[PDB]
């Protein structure tokens, strides 16, 4: 009796992105999951943060500050109802799947805005509850991404550079920041040169994976306990941990590379 | 630098914001040195950040299987792009220097600016598969990010909780700007602006204005040149074997994205080297 939310960011029902979403819904239902959807284009979701996101009375309409105002509105219950409806789907969900095409080395604008409007302070993060101590630490998230370019272009030696660096801002900075356990991304390269028969196998592989998704070991991020979590220490790594890491050849993660070598496929493969 | 044109793109809804103050400072300083300055204030324009069919005003090649990249390109060549897009494209064509002023939001650009990239940077106009990176169409132009953050600089140091800022900037500076040919200059990073006392804020504006007086003479950031790579589908756009052999013995990689499994050159995306 577990709940999945699927967030889709593609305008076209004829797209492979849409096929992947449908495959995911079908596979999860068959294993007895409840499945909810946020198909952002079909919903005409508004991706722009603004004053209109607060329906009540602004604390300071002369010097409007979205982070402070949005948080008050969350606590006092005057957030725009489109936001609240999305927040409730998240609260209920155990597993969150994000299905989208890579666009300009990141998430589509409409999905970026969903994060901006929905992941409000106090709901999705606090100063005290970041990263592995975040509110969504009981939940799991996975990115399912399609690219036009081939895998070689995003290898260590490819023209675009390491895919692991491209995913880091999203998987660390958005998902893990709010507490999500992040699973290995589903990467579908060069979808535009892939014939129908192959596409069907890929969907079959996706469906097969989703049968056991909940058992998978997540990606590694540096635990928050390695850091001094307060304003005076500057949220720096503890001195003792610095001393223990001095002599190692590899860094901890893509973002915590510490000037050394980045552990291989830190953002693509779990250590297991 | 007289005779030269700057475009300033702003992504902030509030005229009372420090972001807006930074834009105004930039406009003032550039005009005083005789630049022509054009603005795209995306919130003031109510810019539509969502790609759709309505971006093509003519006839779709294939309405049954709609694919934005193919359709947008045809529309660019045949001249039936939505005119809001074209007006932005014309500002870009004319501009020598592009400044992007925005607050960091979820470790990147605001959605409204992300959409501007998606709607404006159309194939053939801003990139081709033959003209990528340093061979791209905008290779005569310079771009600079000016970013404000809520969190402090320590949080984005090598040992900070959020991790190296260099990694955060890479997808934007390499993947969007340099991909289209821009020479990318050192970013202007303004940390913890909300907890900065007034007198410091004033110095920051003054420093920004002083920098802009000689911005055109600055050395750009280092990205691996395209000439290190076999640019064709059979080679897989991999680095040439000979270049791999020359790099085998070095301790540092080439860039954040081209770290090659080794150490990342210090402040690759924050500081230029000469
Ligand atoms: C603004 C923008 C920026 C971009 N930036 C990048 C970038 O930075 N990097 C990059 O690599 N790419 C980039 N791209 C390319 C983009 O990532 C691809 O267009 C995307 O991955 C394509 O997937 P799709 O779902 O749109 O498939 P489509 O091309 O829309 O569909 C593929 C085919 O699969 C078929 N299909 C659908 N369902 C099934 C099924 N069940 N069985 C069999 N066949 C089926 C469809 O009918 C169609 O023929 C960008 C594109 C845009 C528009
Ligand atoms: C959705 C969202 C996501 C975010 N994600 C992140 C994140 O990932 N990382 C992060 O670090 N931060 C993040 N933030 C915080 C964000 O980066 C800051 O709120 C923003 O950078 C502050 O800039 P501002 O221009 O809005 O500040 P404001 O609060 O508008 O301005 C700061 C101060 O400058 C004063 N000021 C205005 N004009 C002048 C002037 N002319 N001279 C002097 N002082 C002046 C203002 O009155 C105020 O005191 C996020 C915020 C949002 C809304």
């Amino acid at each position: 009796g577990r709940r999945a939310l699927i967030v889709l960011a593609h305008s076209e029902r004829t797209s492979f992105n849409y096929a992947m979403k449908e495959a995911a819904a079908a596979a999860l239902k068959k294993k007895g999951w409840e499945v909810v959807e946020s198909d952002l284009y079909a919903m005409n979701f508004n991706p722009i943060i603004s004053r209109k996101d607060i329906t009540g009375k602004l604390k300071d309409p002369a010097n409007f500050q979205y982070p402070a105002e949005s948080v008050l509105a969350y606590k006092e219950g005057h957030l725009s109802p489109d936001i609240v409806a999305e927040q409730k789907k998240l609260e209920a969900a155990d597993l969150v799947i994000f299905q989208f095409p890579l666009q300009w080395f990141g998430v589509p604008a409409i999905l970026k805005g969903w994060f901006e409007r929905v992941f409000i302070g106090e709901f999705a993060y606090t100063y005290a509850a970041m990263y592995d101590k975040g509110p969504f630490r009981s939940k799991k998230a996975v990115l399912s991404i399609t690219t036009g370019g081939s895998g070689s272009m995003y290898s260590l030696q490819g023209i675009h550079g390491d895919m692991n660096v491209i995913l880091w801002p999203i998987q660390s900075g958005i998902l893990h920041f709010c507490g999500f356990q992040v699973l290995e991304p589903q990467l579908t390269y060069s979808i535009g040169h892939t014939p129908a028969d192959a596409r069907i196998q890929i969907l079959e592989g996706w469906k097969k994976r989703l049968e056991n998704i909940w058992d998978e070991t997540p990606l590694y991020f540096a635990p928050s306990s390695l850091f001094d979590l307060n304003f005076q220490a500057g949220f720096l790594m503890k001195k003792e941990v610095q001393d223990e890491e001095k002599n190692k050849k590899f860094g901890l993660s893509v973002g915590h590379h510490l000037g050394k070598s980045i552990p291989t496929d830190n953002q693509i493969k779990a250590r297991k």
